[PDB]
């Protein structure tokens, strides 16, 4: 259920294999979760506590999200993406490390330390050489990387340099992004905290909303699922900032659903209230930019859905 | 000598552009034999609306040529991180391919006339072929339809009006994507025999 | 001092916080002499600032609001769609 | 209620807790500032005054009075807001002062 009004606790009571996570503001921090076994009759406060990471929403998702439409942000998104998951974040900056261990001090007071070696740091950082991680890097980060990799120009003379009218040219971007954070709405919904695991296998893209949305839909059959509902509540919400979750949320499971398979899927219940609002995004009505519902339709028709 | 690419904005061999395309402007240089990957039609495009000689007598990469294709190459690179994009078609290349200048011609012909039946004294395998297009989304068939109508339509005015064989065609659903130069063969099947 | 600045300036407006006791129940406001190009923008501009300072009022101290406006057309031609659309989620 | 043209006061006779407000330059500067609680019957002889501050405008409101393309425009405003910091005016020139160098 993709609970809005925050009513369904009630009807379901006494059905075994439930759950029922509560979003929203808590009057009081310090509380304890009780967890509830196998066999007895489901009950209302007895869940478990489980927040928005702002990892779990797709790389498309915060591309989309941020909206690059500027003249040298795309180019350095890509640079970022090829070379994020290669740094080390300690709570003041963003560094990088080789192989060899080599490290890069990214600086935000106002320092040209070391701006003849940004040629073999940007090649070597494109070239993706280096160390790798253990850690997601926080929303934050995203904020210099791609403001320092679009000041990047070289004259006749080799090398690089960062000039001022390149930061008065990123200077929306970074200022808007602070007033942001001096708000309302953002820090509370989405946790811009960072952090979390890289497991390699050339994979992790996808492996990411594979198995971890199986916390979602259940795994393949052969397992013990002993929780059979999932149910988000929101019943205070802004209705600007509703579609762009709700899309993010059915563009993550536009892909799942084509991995869910034949033999692995089960019966699912969608639940939207008030549809019409967010199905079609307000400058989306040409027929090539809907390749979300449709494809999510089919694959229901196909695979149990 | 080679010449390197960059989807990014490096700074490095940013220099000796307009000399190298300017010589390649005029088609007098030698060709290849190697199929190019799909997501290299926007590097040309791009350098085709940036390259330049600068204001203050020089060249640089502006950032007036790279925004005019920024939109286009942001939706390019964001298709080509999905799960769902290699599920049809390999986009890798690279293969054989002997020389004659069939890259279009046998790829149109040969396989047009294996979609709608061989001609005489060629022996028929299978009388209904069955193909479980279910992994294809119809957010693309009415594209593959329209292609396949106008290609078939050139090669059979082209084949003779005595080696029309009977053909018939089944296409379900026509309400989705009946709506000229694309849809000749559907229109005039009859003057096609189809 | 934006805290300050705001606590002076929403009071005795359209009421006071939920700790307080307002007094006055009915607020009446004179714009006699002010020509008709100037006065709507500047309605509007209070329209909408106390539009987004309802934003920390909430739902716990929030008191439902009680707006009459004469005619609102010189300047209502967001601004109108989020202040109607949610504004029953939000007492408004 | 914001009567534009101040007739209302007529229609609330018979209410405890009706209060007026004036908005426009005072004829005479000399009449003082009353202040009043419950109870107090309403007549035209009390009443109350109240101006809104220049940074009341805000930083959404009156950005969007004019409605500009937020482009190009745009930076310079905010350049000019956030230089509130550092900013001196006294009679009509303008000077930078930071420190003792």
């Amino acid at each position: 259920i993709f609970d809005i009004n925050g009513e369904y606790a009630q009807a379901f009571t006494g059905i075994p294999n439930v759950k029922h996570t509560i979003l929203g503001e808590s009057p009081n921090v310090d509380s304890l979760e009780k967890k509830q076994q196998k066999g007895e009759l489901y009950s209302e406060e007895y869940y478990c506590y489980k927040k928005i990471p702002y990892q779990a929403l797709g790389f498309a998702g915060l591309i989309k999200l941020l909206r690059p439409s500027d003249k040298t942000q795309l180019p350095a998104l890509r640079n970022a993406l090829s070379a994020i998951n290669r740094t080390h974040f300690k709570s003041r900056n963003i560094y990088l490390e080789k192989d060899d261990g080599e490290t890069f001090l990214l600086y935000d007071d106002c320092r040209d330390t070391n701006q003849s070696k940004l040629a073999e740091w940007l090649d070597l950082l494109r070239r993706r050489r280096l160390k790798r991680t253990n850690v997601w890097p926080p929303f934050k980060s995203l904020a210099t990387l791609v403001a320092e990799f679009g000041c990047v120009a070289a004259d006749r003379s080799n090398g690089s340099k960062r000039d001022a009218f390149g930061f008065s040219n990123v200077l929306p971007l970074v200022k808007i992004i602070q007033q942001l954070a001096e708000d309302i709405r953002f820090k509370s919904i989405v946790n811009l905290n960072g952090g979390g695991e890289l497991a390699d296998g050339g994979t992790h893209w996808d492996k990411a909303m594979s198995d971890e949305v199986d916390y979602f839909f259940g795994k393949e059959k052969g397992q013990e699922n002993d929780w059979n509902v999932h149910i988000v509540n929101m019943k205070n919400l802004a209705q600007d900032h509703a579609p762009m979750l709700l899309s993010a949320l059915l563009e993550m499971f536009a892909e799942i659903l084509f991995r869910r398979g034949q033999e692995r899927s089960y019966p699912t219940v969608l639940l939207l209230e008030e549809a019409h609002h967010y199905l079609r995004d307000p400058y989306a009505e040409i027929d090539s930019q809907i390749k979300a519902y449709e494809r999510l339709a089919k694959e229901g028709r196909k695979f149990k859905c």
